[PDB]
């Protein structure tokens, strides 16, 4: 079974009867809200189906929190959807105003002061292309230049205007709040440019005195110059391709995927790779080839996660997406999980020993490796290294086995807190007994550390055999 | 510039005027005439159209007949198009019929001979699915599983289904014929099985007393187990990856097209890699973020060439088409040219002179490699070797600078015969100097044979300063 | 300190007073003692005065028994001495008779029977040859082809005729027994030609009672046309170059050691190379500059151990032999202890464990690497490898420690049988600590098994800190 | 055969009758004639007898003018030698005086200016060493720390102080003078220090009007600081041992040679290994297995060239000795000719084309690499990449083929300049076809460079069949 995880965003088509479980049960690891979209009512509702599907079944399901961030958005058509047709004018404006064809509202009130003409104006990510003409008085008058169908609060990319507005908004403020108490695992923010963005996301924790783990979506210019240090200050990242496309060249966007991916298996952070990846599929039963493509490659980059947007939240086939999603993942797989090498030997303690622990596993044709975790670190240096053996976490956090749903390869047990090492390997002969793949006799390796109950504590490598006394 | 090669399938959407030269003035390289639609007088408009423009503009555009081969389709709905959605039942016959949304007529005429229940088929390379419930007669009954719209005369796939044609049919034969004599440079066989195919084709080749390099069209499970002999027998091949993608699983033609695209480089024949590369750009301006990656990654992989189906012959931005993949591709190359390495040390007078050549000019930082060729295959064993380095073919031959228009990075120019090796370096000078970008002084390998007008005599490097006597 | 080892042969410059001691304090590692010259009160005492100084300064010393083996030599001449002057005829008898200058006898009884005209014949290890013309009843009838002097009971050699010979004589099997009970650490056999020649040893061991580890010495070409099973059944070998010189082309022996040193090492068996190392200094306070040569690169070819012969048996500066053969080893050594890589990756447990652990150490800069053995095969198959870091074996048989003191960069260090893992960790603090050398809060990578006392039961790794709660 | 080069030294045991020719028969590529002693009619008898045998037997043989250097040295002893006991007291003098037991002088005129107590001197290259105790007025009062018979004019070494003397003593100059006029090919130069000291020898070479190669002999602490930039001033070095092991530890000299030998390698300068590596072989027919050793070593550090000195000047088995050393390296030449990789990949145009042609004619399964030189620059360019194809210069200037004989694995062809590729290839199979051993049809690859005759014209390469059209 499958190495490489899978993300679903939710939504709309998620909402139908035990929707969320089919997911669950047909490969879901991280759940999606998306905040940018739907009222609270409807992401607690979600987040609880996720519960309760994931402890049904068994499988760990995390559940990320996505932040819109600065987002810039037109308003609502008074017919809900138009079309913006090439050689036909359009006004953008500041001005609250009735939204029509050929007049429409946005939030960046900032656009009539910032836009010269010339500017571009992309929507949906490239669904639509202005060219702004002028600006007269509070509206920017735009000349269409790719016409398509918009609709209500749709998505805008002003590329190349520097646009002022802060890392987190009010809304997000209050949608981190509310996804904190809710109980999320995890959090991602929108439009990150600094390494120093997280800082305020932590700020919001502490008050709340509840910090969890916050995934950078890169999708600016900025963020790609600042990578590394993104990497380091973040706990993950997500390659967030749609708006990354269209603030850069959409051609440079395969390279620089290419390049976030090491960039975080070198530093032993998760990586997902997201949006259109199966873009097809919203409409049709199976995808184009170049879509399976995409995935295989995503893949064979070393993705820890790939991700579904719009092909799971409002699509017509989103369990034949997750479904599909995965036969792919598994074809790659089977033929070789062998990831693109190191640039470096470790050099941090639970590095070294989590690559040394690979080897003798591999070495020895262990059934599995097994590794012991209070942060999830120790058991995230080793899943970055892709090995072809079964990766098992042991860890006596809950949350820890949810944040591991997006860590490459992994599957977590949680376990009472224990005090001796040699305890420790009496919970994993008994954990891993109950298991259909188990038997006694069967040569396993486990990573530990000592004093138990200590996070970075790891230091210890043990050679054990279900049920013997080589302890 | 650019050195991954773009094939074009030409179609109704290239017959507006002037539109072939628009394509070969943003990048064509190849231009594919489809043998599967369309009749003689449009090919033969569109063949001359393109060797007007090649020659119009300087630029080398080779000419590629596909042959449909034993194809399977649909007949022609009395509308024209209906459209087929699940639940319903459709009877395919080999009956002829007039022909509607509850019963259609097909070619394959021992459908209802071979097909049983249980079988699938699938229409239109995926989009449409039916699995047969029953033969009533000569008809086929389905259940459509999948619904979606179908339209008159097209593809339908009977997975697994032992079909029983010949390689050529007589359309094929008598279309062949027509592309021989209308003057094409290559062609390519579909649904190739056996690495005898290209026998048949020759055969017809020698009667007709013209032959060309015959490319193989991979879509078959039989190509792919006879991989190896299939390339060494075909001088090129094509991942023909629509119907690949029927014929095998969908998940498992990532891995063919790279496993297929090695040994075309290992052997030192052109591959191109076709089909949904740029699929959405059919119908919109700017490609999925998928679509970009899967183009990407077929130049990482070492395609000599990419292809586009639909996205020339009907589609709606053929021209954006065009230069997104060329944008792409250059993107990819501005950053690295390098290609997976070959798993083997040359054995070949031709292959071990191209390979120390290509070492000679990059490590003393040449400005060009020149090489000669009768057939082009000292210059294929240079080009699969991707170096930064521009690759220029010198040649008698006006055919082979068609045929070296689909060979990776190679840009070729036509010479008189000479009869010395030193006559050969003055040719290579005056040629080159009448380039805006070269000059007396500059630093250049070429590569050479003699005696010379005798195909694989090949023995001789050069390193050679522009207009200087080290001769 | 030093990591090479130094063994060396005793005899007569090594009987004035407190003569051992000198050897032990300027760096003998391993005495010899050659059971071909000498009697049983020369050897008793010799091993007392070893024992003595090993126990008095704290220096391992293992005790190696060298058994004469199969040596082929000539009877006693009336004067004792002769010399053999080219040109002149020499008869060599299977018949008794004591000797003169004309007519000699020898051990071997098949002469007669078993040499051809043709033959040669070598006296002292090459430097009096002479070449076989007939044979006249008893009498093997020479020319003296190479002259010089001839002493009595001096080895003589056939070269490349086969020579029919028990593995063991009984002279051997008696000093097999005295050996024994006087409590050697070690054996070694000469003029070893099969792999089951260990067998007769052990048996005569089991009659005896008492095992120890057993040396094969290579010189001959049997030996090395079956090194790879010598290396197997026995537990070490000797490059024994001086036999091996002349009864295989001395110009063939360079790559000989190179080849077994490589077989020793990836079999993690112990390689001693000897004979002639520092020949001149026999003579002379310094050796020359290919004696300096021929020991710094049997360093670099990887050899446990280094070995001189007459240097410090009977020469005439064994101490500064033995001091100038550390200086040397040292001087290679600081440069790097690099050695030619395996040619395969680990497969045993102990084996793929101890590399992990070095590289662990390695990594984490740690002081040392302690491992715990019972044989001594884990420690074997991590000293194998170089490493700059110092190796420490820890055991509870001091015997064992004997046994090390000829295995690479190994020092060994006592300690009670352990019953817990605690108890072992808990050891290696106390015995480091006692040292200057150590520090607490000091860092090591300790090897180790459960359950204890078990040989082989190797399979923990434990990173450790000297003195703290990690356990 | 051999591709190793021997160097003898000439001297008493080479001026019997056709003695020197029995070295050229039996080995010796370079012949020396060491300045030190001997009158110029004893090296001018030499010389002649060097050149008739070369000549006579079609073997190159180059002749080596060895300069004795600034050397330092004791005057003369009344009774011509004395003997040293430890225990007691010498003085040295920069005092004239002849010499007596307890007071003698040395050509060092400022020993007593800059000798302090502390200092130690060694005489006869380490036998007999002193150490200084004090300087009363210009007496140097040492006392005897190892004892030894002392001779007149002994060279005596002052390991650590610094010497002020010229780079060219008086006498050298004017045997370079002499060796200049008779006809020498190549001159080596003692106890370099920097890369300003060829400069004296080349300005010499300019007043005489003759230039030939210079060889620094490297055997100061000086030299090997400054070796990169030695080994880039002089045209080849020799790893002079001798006095290096007494001037340096001499435990520090065989990673020295390791490093020189790589660092004339890498800039393509011949190397000669020499002193002592058979010195055992002056009184004896066979030497020590460490002296086996050192020989086969030096093959595989990658030597161009070893030498003997007074194993062939004043041996009792010079004709041997010779032997002895060519079987040895001819032993391990033929199990693998590989040498240490180059720490880069060549960037210079003649080398670049030599590492090509290397690769053309391994890869190509060729009989032999032909290279065109006048200079012989690029053909040590690809001697020192260790090809097991024969490597063959070929040149019109007849001291070039001298000055290759100590280039390794280089057979030399002298030729008529020529003005035609076609003539040069014509030439080479002339040449060629005089050999039994080269035929028709045989493959070859040749480089050479057009402007002919002109030093670094080198532009090409030709995959040539003796005696067919590929011209
Ligand atoms: O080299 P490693 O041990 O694998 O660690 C890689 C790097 O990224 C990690 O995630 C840590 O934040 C860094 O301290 C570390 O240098
Ligand atoms: O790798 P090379 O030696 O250059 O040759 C490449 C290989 O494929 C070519 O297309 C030839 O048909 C083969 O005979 C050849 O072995
Ligand atoms: O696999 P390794 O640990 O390197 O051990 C290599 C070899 O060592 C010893 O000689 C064992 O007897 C072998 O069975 C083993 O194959
Ligand atoms: O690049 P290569 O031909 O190997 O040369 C590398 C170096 O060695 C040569 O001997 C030259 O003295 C240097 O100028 C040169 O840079
Ligand atoms: O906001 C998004 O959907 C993204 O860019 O991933
Ligand atoms: O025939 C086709 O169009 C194909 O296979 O891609
Ligand atoms: O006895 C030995 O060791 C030898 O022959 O070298
Ligand atoms: O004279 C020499 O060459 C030496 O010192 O080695
Ligand atoms: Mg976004
Ligand atoms: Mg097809
Ligand atoms: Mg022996
Ligand atoms: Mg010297």
């Amino acid at each position: 079974t499958r190495r490489g995880k899978i993300v679903c965003t939710l939504g709309p088509a998620t909402q139908r009867d035990d929707l969320v479980r089919a997911l669950v049960e047909a490969g879901m690891d991280v759940a999606r809200m998306n905040f940018s979209h739907g009222d609270y009512d409807d992401h607690k509702v979600a987040y609880e189906r996720v519960r309760v599907a994931s402890d049904a079944t068994g499988r760990a399901v995390g559940v990320l929190a996505d932040l819109q961030g600065p987002k810039i958005r037109l308003g609502r058509f008074a017919s809900g959807a138009t079309h913006w047709a090439e050689g036909e004018t359009v006004r953008i404006t500041v001005g609250a105003c009735e939204g029509s064809h050929d007049r429409v509202s946005t939030t960046y009130k900032r656009l009539a002061q910032d836009a010269v003409a010339g500017d571009r104006v992309l929507v949906d990510d490239g669904k639509v292309a202005l060219v702004v003409d002028a600006v007269e008085g509070d509206d920017v008058v735009c000349t269409v230049v790719e016409g398509g169908p918009v609709s209500d609060n749709k998505g805008i990319s002003l590329p190349g205007m520097n646009v002022t507005a802060p890392a987190l908004s009010e809304k997000d403020i209050e949608d981190l709040t509310f996804a904190l108490n809710l109980g999320v695992d995890m959090v991602a923010l929108s439009f990150v440019r600094s390494p120093a963005d997280v800082e305020l996301v932590h700020e919001v924790m502490d008050r709340i005195g509840r910090r969890v783990p916050v995934i950078a979506k890169l999708e600016k210019p900025e963020a790609i110059d600042n990578l590394e240090a993104i990497v380091l200050a973040f706990d993950a990242v997500m390659v967030a391709r749609g708006d990354l496309g269209v603030e850069l060249p959409l051609e440079e966007v395969p390279l620089v995927q290419k390049r976030a991916i090491q960039m975080a298996r070198e530093n032993a952070k998760p990586v997902i790779v997201a949006t259109q990846m199966l873009d097809s599929m919203i409409e049709n039963s199976r995808p184009t080839r170049a879509e399976a493509s995409d995935v295989a490659n995503a893949v064979l980059d070393g993705a820890d996660a790939l991700m579904l947007s719009g092909e799971t939240s409002v699509g017509k086939y989103p369990l034949a997406a997750v479904r599909t999603m995965s036969r792919i993942i598994c074809a790659v797989e089977e033929n070789s999980t062998a990831a693109p090498p190191l640039t470096h030997i470790p050099r941090t303690k639970r590095g070294v020993i989590s690559y040394a622990a690979r080897d003798i596993g591999e070495r020895l044709d262990a059934k599995a490796l097994v590794a012991f975790t209070q942060s999830g670190d120790t058991v995230r240096r080793l899943a970055r290294l892709h090995t072809p053996l079964p990766l098992l976490a042991f860890t006596a956090w809950p949350e820890v086995r949810s944040q591991l749903a997006m860590t490459w390869g992994t599957e977590t047990f949680i376990v009472p807190k224990m005090q001796s090492t040699d305890g420790m390997i009496r919970q994993v002969d008994k954990s891993l007994l109950e298991l259909a793949r188990y038997k006694r006799g069967d040569l396993v390796v486990i990573v530990a550390g000592a004093p138990p109950g200590t996070v970075g504590s790891t230091n210890l490598i043990h050679v054990h055999r279900i049920g013997e006394d080589d302890v």
